[PDB]
């Protein structure tokens, strides 16, 4: 289906996670007041940047990754070789985008130790992972690993590439209850004709998982669509090309601009 309209509560949640993702490009400018900032995640070889955060009000530990912000990150973006996802031996025949797998391995020990430290102290909190574009694929690989280790794992992505093959997409669909929009814990958000959700091309053995939430302009709850099933539809049907204007700006927030309250 491609169903018009979402609730005000869900729209507010998508805008909150988009704000965190776009603020990750400018040292977390103007993130919600309900959030305590924890340790920085960083690797010098890959230039992967992220943070661990905590929202006591909503009882969640949030991990965010920045998208592309350097020449080194652009090199990762264009390594389209599929690589076995050996992080999860139980993910049968799962393969991931080769550049993003290097990025994930380069920060894995930091992410896992910092998440363990928070989860051990707040064992009833949910774990949420988010990011934009390259940061969205970093979030997907991270959330897959956490889902095998913890309860109540959630994933909000914005302008996400195809992160791996169909086996990886179906593992995520099962682990995140994607079979209904009423149960999903994986919200794969897209905007208008963003070109990045069309890369790598599906013909190279790549696939998306999750429920797609497609924001059409002008943006609002009533002009966001819920997209499920195998038909080409929503953002992917628009056939946008590459890094374009729609890619940069989600719910009126441009990466790193700090124009939000
Ligand atoms: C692409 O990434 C994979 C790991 O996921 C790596 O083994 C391979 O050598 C990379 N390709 C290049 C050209 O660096
Ligand atoms: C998956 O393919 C690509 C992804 C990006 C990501 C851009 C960003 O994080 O801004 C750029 C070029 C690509 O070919
Ligand atoms: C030009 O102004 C508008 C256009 C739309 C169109 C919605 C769509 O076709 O999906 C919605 C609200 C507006 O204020």
């Amino acid at each position: 289906a491609s169903t018009q309209g979402i609730s005000e509560d869900l729209y507010n949640r998508l805008v909150e996670m988009a704000t965190i993702s776009q603020a990750a490009y400018a040292d977390l400018c103007n993130i919600p007041s309900t959030i305590i900032k924890g340790e920085k995640i960083y690797n010098a070889q890959t230039d992967i940047n992220g943070w661990i955060l905590r929202d006591d009000t909503s009882k969640e530990i949030i991990t965010v990754f920045r998208g592309t912000g350097s020449d080194t990150n652009l090199q990762l973006d264009t390594n389209y070789t599929l690589t076995p996802f050996d992080t999860l031996p139980q993910c049968n025949d799962c393969e991931v985008h080769g550049g993003y797998y290097i990025g994930w391995i380069s920060v894995q020990d930091q992410v896992e130790s910092l998440v363990k430290q928070q989860a051990s102290q707040y064992p009833d909190y949910a774990l949420t992972v988010t990011g934009h574009s390259l940061g969205a694929s970093m979030a997907a690989l991270t959330a897959a690993q956490l889902s095998a280790t913890y309860d109540n794992v959630r994933l909000y992505t914005f302008g996400e590439p195809r992160s791996g093959n169909q086996a990886f997409a179906s593992y995520m669909n099962d682990a995140f209850q994607v079979s209904s929009p009423e149960t999903t814990q994986y919200f794969r958000v897209t905007h208008s004709n963003d070109g990045i959700p069309n890369l790598p091309p599906a013909e190279q053995g790549y696939a998306h998982g999750g429920v797609e939430y497609w924001s059409v302009d002008p943006y609002s709850a009533q002009n966001t669509f819920v997209c499920t099933g195998d038909e080409v539809q929503c953002c992917e049907a628009q056939g946008g090309q590459g890094v374009n204007d729609a890619h940069t700006t989600y719910f009126g927030m441009t990466s790193g601009a700090c124009t939000w309250v």
